[PDB]
C-alpha cells in the first residue's frame, strides 16, 4: 500500500519516524516522507523518498502569528501554524500520489488534517517519551479554520496511537496505544575508530541536539565542557558540523561535530544534554546514565520521570558545581547505570517496528481498531 | 547483537544489502556496513553506520593482478565467470587489512556479505563467527566461487581451507520461476528496493498521456561515463510516441541533457519512477532488473558484458523481458514497441512481482540470522 509519513522542522523528528517508515518499506509498501524543505536531505539520507511540504521560512511562525503551562500553549500554537503552512504542498502531492494511510509524529498535526481530507486512517507515532497529546488543545485552537472546513471542533483522535514510552515512564493518564520498541535511526557518517572504541578514562558525551537555533548557542556546550575539567574524563561534543568549527578553535583536544549518537553512546559513561527526548531515548536504549541540563522546551517534565526512576539526574540549576557533582555521581554510583539498563530491557520487550507494520496493514484492511 | 555487513565497489551492492541491514537495526541489533572508500557516502545515505574497508584504488585489480601483471579482458561467458571470481577475489584480499583493524575494536557476532563480497567469508572465519551470504541479484554468483577460491589461496591456506567455506546460511532473493535447479539450499527473502534517494519532483511519481520509457546504464561510474550507450538507445526510440527518461549519475548527466533536447537526465530513485514506466531499458544490471520485475514492468535488456547476461536471458525466456541479439536501432525500437504494445510482457512481469511478494520478509529473515548465533552452543 501507499503510506505517507509526515515529519516536522528538526532532524530528530525524521529520525524518530525512520524505523517505522523503513520497516514499512521492508514489508513491500510504497513509502514517502515529507518535512520542511531543509529537512529533506535528512529524509533522503535515511534512505526514504523525500518530499518538501513547507519552505524553511515557516520557522518565522515561532516568533509570529497568522496575522503577523506557557511552553505547552506556545508549542501547540507553533506546531499548529507549521501544520497550517504545510497543507498547500500536502494537498498538491496527495492529488498525484494518494496514500492509503498517513503516519505523523507527536506534533505533526498536518498528518491528522491531510488524512481526514483524504478519508484515510491517521496514525500518530510518539517521537519521544513525553506526553504526545499535552499540546493538542492549543494546536486545535490554532487550526480552528482547517478543522471547521472538515466539520471538526478539535483535532480528531488518531485511528491508532503508536507509543514508544516504556511502561515504567508511562503516565497513569496515557491514552491506549499500540506499543513499539524504539530504535535509533540518526544521521550517519563515515565511522572513525574513536567513535566505537573507548580509552582508559570515562567518556562524557555533551550535546544540545540537532536544531540549528539551539546548536548556535555554543556557550551552553562550552560551559558544560569546562564544568568537567576536575573529572579525569574524555569529553566529546556531539553538535552540528556548521557550528563545530567555532568550538574546535576555543576548545583544543575536544572533538566537536556530528557523531552518530547510536554508534558513540554505547562507549559513553554519561550523556549530558539540553532535555532532548530522542537523545534521552538513545541513552536509555544503550543503558547509559544521563545528565539533563534543562534549556526550556517541552521534554523537561518527561526528563524528570527518567530522573525519578533513577536512570538520570536533572540539575535544579545549570551551575558548574551542580553539573560536575551530578556527572561524578552518574559515573561513580552504579545504581544509575543499573536503572538505565532496566529501561533498556523495558524498551527491548516492546513490539518491533516490523510487527507494528502488521497493525498498520490490519488497520487499512479494516480488520483492527474498528 | 553486533552484525557486520560487507558490500562491494558499486552503489547497487550497498542498495542490495540495505533492506536486511535496516531490518536488523529495526530488530534492535548494532549494525555496521563496510565497502570501498568512495561507496561510504552511499552506506551513510542508506542510514547505516559506514566503514571504509579499502581505498578507491582497489579497482586497479580489474586490470592488474596481485603480481602487478596485466589482466586480459574476458571474451566468453566462461571467461567472464573466471575474470569476475579473480577480480572480486583480489578486491577481497585488499579489504582484509581494514576489516581486521575494525573487527579488533568492534567484534561482530555475525558477518553478512553480498554475492561476491568474499572478504566477509574470510573475516567471519578469522573471527570464528557465522557467515551469511546474501544474493545481490537473481544471477548465479556462486558460479564464480572456484575462480575466487583460486585467487584467495594464500588467505584460505592461513585458515587451513582448500576453498572458500560454505556460508552458515545462504539468503536468496531469486523468485522460484527464475531459480536454477542446483542452486544451493537457501533461506528465501522478498527483495525490496533501497536505492539512493533525492528530493522528489512531481514528474517522478506522475505519468503523462504517452508511454514512459526509462533508459539506464546503472550506478558504476566506469560504465556511466560511456554516455554513447544511453545516447544511442534514446535516439532509437525517436519513432515511438513516448516520453523518454534517462536514469544516470548526476556527474555524467549534463552531456546527455545538452545532446538530447527535451529528455530528463540524472539520478532519479528507481523505486519511485519505475511504477510510472511502461518499459525499463538497461545494460543487464541485476538490481535494475529486480526493480522492474518487482513493479511488474517489462524490460529491454541490451547486454554489455558482465555476469548478469545469463540471468537476464531467464527473464526473457519467462516472457517478462526481451534481450536484444543485435544492438541495431531497428531491433531496439521494435522490441520497445512490443514491450509497450503486447500485454503478455507486462502480465509476465506482474507474475514475477507476485512471486517476489510471496517470499519471507527481510524482518522474518532477521529471525533466521538470530537463530544462527543463538544456536552456536548446540553446533
Ligand atoms: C548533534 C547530533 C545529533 N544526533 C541525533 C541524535 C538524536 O537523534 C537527534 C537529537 O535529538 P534531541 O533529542 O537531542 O533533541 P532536538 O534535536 O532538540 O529534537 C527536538 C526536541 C526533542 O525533545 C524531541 O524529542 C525531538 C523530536 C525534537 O540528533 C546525532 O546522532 N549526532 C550528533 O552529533
Ligand atoms: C543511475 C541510477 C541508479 N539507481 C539505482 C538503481 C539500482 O538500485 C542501482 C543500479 O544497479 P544496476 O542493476 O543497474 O547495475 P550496476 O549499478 O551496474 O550494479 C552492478 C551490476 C549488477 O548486475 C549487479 O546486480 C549489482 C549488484 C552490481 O542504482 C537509481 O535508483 N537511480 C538512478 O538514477
Amino acid at each position: 500500500m501507499k503510506i505517507l509519513f509526515v515529519a516536522s522542522g528538526s532532524p530528530a523528528t525524521v529520525f524518530a519516524l525512520a524505523p517505522l517508515a523503513t520497516a514499512a518499506r521492508n514489508a513491500g509498501h510504497d513509502v514517502f516522507m515529507g518535512a520542511v524543505e531543509d529537512m529533506v536531505p535528512y529524509i533522503a539520507s535515511a534512505g526514504i523518498p523525500a518530499l518538501s511540504i513547507a519552505p524553511s521560512s515557516i520557522r518565522r511562525y515561532a516568533t509570529m502569528d497568522r496575522e503577523g503551562e506557557e511552553e505547552l500553549d506556545f508549542a501547540g500554537h507553533w506546531f499548529g501554524r507549521m501544520a497550517a503552512g504545510s497543507m498547500d504542498a500536502l494537498r498538491e502531492v496527495t492529488a498525484n500520489w494518494r496514500p492509503d494511510l498517513v503516519v505523523g509524529g507527536s506534533m505533526s498535526f498536518a498528518a491528522a488534517l491531510i488524512a481526514a481530507e483524504l478519508g484515510v486512517p491517521y496514525v500518530r507515532q510518539a517521537w519521544d517519551t513525553g506526553d504526545a497529546w499535552r499540546t493538542d488543545p492549543a494546536a486545535s485552537d490554532e487550526l480552528r479554520p482547517e478543522l471547521r472546513a472538515l466539520g471538526l471542533d478539535r483535532l480528531p483522535d488518531p485511528a491508532l496511537f503508536v507509543d514508544i514510552c516504556p511502561p515504567s515512564l508511562r503516565p497513569a493518564t496515557a491514552p491506549p496505544a499500540q506499543m513499539m520498541r524504539w530504535v535509533p535511526a540518526n544521521g550517519q557518517r563515515r565511522l572513525e575508530p574513536w567513535m566505537y572504541t573507548k580509552g582508559n578514562r570515562p567518556r562524557i558525551l555533551v550535546t544540545s541536539g540537532s536544531r540549528l537555533v539551539f546548536a548556535k548557542k555554543t556557550g551552553f556546550l562550552r560551559g558544560l565542557v569546562a564544568d568537567m575539567a576536575a573529572l579525569d574524563a574524555e569529553v566529546v561534543i556531539a553538535t552540528l558540523d556548521e557550528v563545530a568549527e567555532e568550538l574546535r578553535t576555543e576548545l583544543p583536544g575536544v572533538r566537536a561535530g556530528w557523531v552518530p549518537l547510536d554508534v558513540v553512546v554505547p562507549t559513553c559513561d554519561v550523556v549530558v544534554h539540553h532535555a532532548g527526548g530522542v537523545t534521552a531515548l538513545t541513552a536509555m536504549n544503550a543503558g547509559v546514565p544521563q545528565l539533563i541540563v534543562p534549556q526550556g522546551g517541552n521534554f523537561v517534565e518527561a526528563g524528570l520521570r527518567i530522573s525519578d526512576f533513577g536512570a538520570a539526574i536533572t540539575v535544579d540549576e545549570n551551575t558548574p558545581e551542580a553539573v560536575e557533582k551530578a556527572c561524578g555521581e552518574l559515573i561513580g554510583n552504579p545504581s544509575y547505570a543499573e536503572r538505565a539498563r532496566e529501561l533498556s530491557a523495558e524498551i527491548a520487550a516492546l513490539p518491533l517496528p516490523a510487527e507494528v507494520v502488521g497493525a498498520l496493514e490490519g488497520l487499512v484492511e479494516n480488520l483492527y481498531f474498528q
